[PDB]
């Protein structure tokens, strides 16, 4: 819990606790000369300095607008009497890289982003931070950096993309991904396929459903580290620019209070974040990212913590991918604060947690308009979509250190079938192409896709959509030490630990082993005896790492297990 | 030498070898929908995609102009028939962080930059790269990423800052750093001190002397990975913008030739780079960065390689800090190509190395105007400033795995003195404050500043300027496992390996040990017997790491020794 990462300030009530290190001593005249050179007056040197870290880049719709938002954040910082210094990190697009080896680089970019913002804040002695992520992994990456530094900070979510519309039909990135399967199946022509591709993503913003971006944005708001409505204002909405211009005012107040990320991110605000995930049907990736965020502030968060919140919180929101609505429809019925107000009224949330407004969650939500009368997106507690949360933690013989599944309650309580084992996604997809019926009734195992084996713990969508299009949805189960993206109508488990590369039982499974998934017992078991499994283990040798240089070899050297949130700095 | 880091392309003569992975298969319609959303037409999808990676940020003069350069690079990429996708990494300012704990974050940002550009190029499937660094570590960071990817790439140096001028007096960042010592000594008043600070850095650009930025920029041009004149055109010069607009034309040609970084960065172009360092009196940091660059392409480069080139190449350039002129004065006498033309004419360089112009170094230099008649910056081979290079590799008892020193030839051949040992820069500076005369005649050892002990292998300037201001310049020697920045008029050695944190002999030195530096034997020796040293070693226990989380704990876990270039991905 005693984190030692970044420099500590060189007194109370001082607003420039860190930048005074370089703006005040005569022995740092070199630093002051650079600062004059970038435009600071003598008066400016007395002011707090805010690092404004955006994740702009031009090759992704989620991120191409973030420089325009960064300009607005800087203008608000200046209007609040402080100095704004913009800088920008990298990010990668899951939508672009999905289905390719580029996806091996996606999860780790969260931790690269954390390292990047930490590096700049520490070296330049900035007093506070405003981050503008726009896309899946960007968000937890910025919060992790704020937790390590423990300097006042606010996350401004870039906002969600608007749905595409063409000829009385609604299209999104899900439409684009689905289009190829509908072409091969014969449902649509090549001409209809191309139309979907040209009208799926009309502008800037993150993916609209309850995928990782909106899950994490909502969760981070719920955790108190974004301003109210940050998660539900669309990316191109003029209110997003207004939020950007106001972050500086709110940050000034945080500096006056010295309200820091470790004052805001606590066991109870972490639970608030998890409640929001459960209630909205949020992504299983939130397990990885919330664990990493909790670790970044010196706290603990286990898989069991997620299971307890899941048991305690019903799934209430009729939102894609599980349901029919998108983040804009939440926005039109009162936004994320309206949802959280309802959950707080139900006693599911703790209102006493401090937030980046300088007030408590309860104080923020006191004044917010409630959910729109007659709305059908957020179900009553009396009529939930599921009595408990979607997220389910499975252990048992084959996942002794844990695993994560999204369970709707429609797949049944059990699946038993002979294992069909693949060393990588490629061999699985080839086998289901040549011989789809060989999959009927099996427990499909795609191993070697974990943090070290993948490497990079890639997300895989093609296995579930291939299973769906072969008519095998409820007829087989899918297990991996990596991650699955789309929903089957059957059992789909990821994050199996230990991963195959580490010699976990998943790497000892053989074709024909009878595997039994039991949701009530929360176990993925094998009919193979523990003694024969141990025999296989004694004979097992770890495969060679797939890379020997570069960022992914460093990831292999540094990354902890999926049950440990794949943190890299421990 | 067999590097496995990044994805390989999914045919010859194809110009979009990598982006075809996502622009051509119907199974990647999701990728194509994102690309349409960011503005690509169907015709645009057929074009090569260039990742344009700048290191812009607002808090440093070296980097604040790089977004404007990035816009020009993109416009040139489009004018050459390709698609330009801008993205931006982080960087840190050595001028701002020097003298503070922020400096522990500076060297590692080179390797963070390499990881960042590698990550984006791999995930987004870009065909080529144009990088726009502006500051010390940025430059080798971008080349390392290009070496790992081995996709056609060009480095555009951001260019050097113009000298500040006020009331018939020339000021630079060196003036600003010197100002405090001149205030404490009484040479100048507080009023004169403040004047230097306001007129030292008038605009955008890297430091003007032969510090790391200009050393590396020149070295990277000499290595063939920048266009001719990139290193010597000033940052605000309109020709820099013209260079930016032309990089796309040159990159198109590289894609047609499939001339890749591992075709350009070879043993012989690495030697060309080292020749340029020796001849210009370049920074000892170039030892670290050129080793890392050579490793990134699967090549070897040792400390002995530097000593052999140093022995073979005289110091010829009258350039700060060793001399009086700056990079702009090279620029006014024909620039870096004119210098390299002279060295090539002397037979010091290999002209057959391919470069990013698509032609050889000799072909580039055939047409360039020679050095301005009557110039006094570049000495003749008959009258060099030093018969061999400044860079000197020392081993011996106390640096068995090597060490690096800048030797002018003025300090003599020997120094012998009792050791005065400090565990960190702070205790050294306090001791020389309270008791300066206790330093007279000693060999000052500042240990625990290496890659893992510092951590971060920080650069330290205050020890040499404190020694200078106490009148002790030629009266003591300075040794460290970290790095020293400014020049003493005596012996100053850095990069001592193994570092103290790793239990190298430097961590076993005690106050009073007689240390003898012998330049001719190239040895740093101790009078203590090898048997007593081994006794000390058997009793020695490694100190606890100073951090336990964050980017610097990861650095500690990953970094190799200074003699190994402090690479992190092996
Ligand atoms: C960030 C780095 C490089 C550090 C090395 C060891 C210390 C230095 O002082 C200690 C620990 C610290 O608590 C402070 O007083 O500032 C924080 C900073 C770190
Ligand atoms: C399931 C399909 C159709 C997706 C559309 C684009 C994304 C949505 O969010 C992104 C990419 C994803 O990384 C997540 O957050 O889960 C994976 C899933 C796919
Ligand atoms: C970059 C990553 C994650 C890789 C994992 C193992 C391989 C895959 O194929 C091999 C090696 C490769 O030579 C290719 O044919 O493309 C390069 C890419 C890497
Ligand atoms: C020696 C003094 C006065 C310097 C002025 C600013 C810089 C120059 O270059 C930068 C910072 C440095 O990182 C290098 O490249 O060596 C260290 C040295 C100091
Ligand atoms: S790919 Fe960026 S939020 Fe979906
Ligand atoms: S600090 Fe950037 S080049 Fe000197
Ligand atoms: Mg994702
Ligand atoms: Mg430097």
């Amino acid at each position: 819990q005693s984190v030692t990462a970044d420099p500590s300030p060189p007194d109370t009530n001082k607003l420039n606790k860190y930048s005074s290190r370089i703006t005040e001593p005569k022995s740092q005249g070199g630093s002051q000369a650079i600062l004059h050179g970038v435009g600071l007056s003598d008066d400016d040197l007395l002011k707090p300095q805010i690092g404004i870290s955006s994740v702009w880049y031009e090759g992704n719709t989620c991120n191409m607008h973030l420089l325009k938002l960064s300009e607005a954040v800087k203008e608000g910082v200046e209007n609040a009497g402080m100095v704004g210094f913009r800088f920008n990190t990298i990010g990668v697009s899951d939508a672009i890289s999905m289905g390719t080896r580029g996806m091996c680089f996606s999860l780790q970019s969260r931790d690269l982003i954390a390292d990047s913002i930490e590096t700049v804040m520490s070296a330049q002695w900035y007093d506070g931070n405003i981050s503008i992520p726009g896309c899946d992994k960007n968000m937890p990456g910025t919060i992790m950096a704020m937790g390590r530094l423990n300097r006042p900070g606010i996350m401004v979510y870039g906002g969600t993309i608007k749905p595409g519309h063409f000829q009385d039909k609604t299209y999104d990135i899900v439409s684009a991904f689905q289009s190829y399967g509908e072409f091969v199946s014969g449902s649509i022509s090549d001409e209809q396929r191309k139309t979907v591709l040209h009208h799926s993503c009309p502008g800037a913003g993150a993916c609209g459903g309850m995928y990782t971006a909106n899950t994490m944005a909502s969760a981070i708001e719920a955790m108190g580290m974004s301003l109210p409505y940050s998660s539900s204002i669309p990316a191109e909405d003029p209110l997003k620019l207004d939020e950007c211009r106001l972050a500086g005012k709110y940050l000034l107040e945080l500096l006056k209070m010295d309200l820091k990320p470790r004052d805001i991110i606590t066991p109870k605000s972490l639970r608030n974040a998890m409640v929001s995930v459960m209630a909205l049907g949020g992504s299983t990736n939130a397990v990885l990212h919330l664990i990493a965020i909790a670790r970044s502030v010196g706290l603990e968060l286990t898989l069991d913590d997620f299971q307890k919140v899941s048991d305690a919180v019903p799934f209430l929101a009729d939102l894609k991918p599980s349901g029919k609505y998108v983040m804009e429809d939440i926005h039109k019925i009162g936004g994320t604060p309206a949802v959280l107000r309802y959950l707080l009224e139900l006693g599911l949330m703790d209102g006493d947690c401090m937030t980046v407004t300088g007030q408590t969650l309860a104080q923020n939500l006191e004044n917010v308009p409630s959910l729109t009368e007659g709305q059908e997106i957020i179900r009553p507690l009396s009529n939930p979509i599921k009595e408990t949360g979607h997220i389910q933690i499975l252990r048992g013989d084959l996942a002794p250190d844990g695993s994560v599944a999204k369970i709707t309650g429609k797949e049944g309580l059990y699946f038993s079938g002979p294992a069909l084992v693949f060393e990588g996604e490629e061999s699985m997809l080839a086998a289901i192409s040549a011989d789809p019926m060989s999959f009927k009734g099996t427990v499909v195992v795609i191993r070697g896709e974990g943090p070290k084996g993948g490497p990079g713990m890639p997300e895989m969508l093609t296995p579930t959509s291939a299973i769906m299009g072969a008519g095998l949805g409820k007829e087989c189960a899918l297990l991996t030490d990596g991650r699955f993206s789309g929903g089957s109508h059957g059992f789909v488990v990821g994050h199996i630990c230990p991963e195959a590369q580490e010699g976990g039982p998943i790497g000892l499974i053989k074709n024909g082993d009878i595997i039994t998934i039991d949701i009530g017992a929360a176990r993925i078991d094998t009919q193979v005896s523990p003694e024969e499994m141990n025999d296989r283990r004694k004979k097992w040798t770890a495969p060679a790492y797939k890379v020997n240089r570069g960022v992914l070899y460093k990831y292999i050297k540094n990354v902890q297990s999926a049950s440990d949130g794949c943190v890299t700095d421990e």
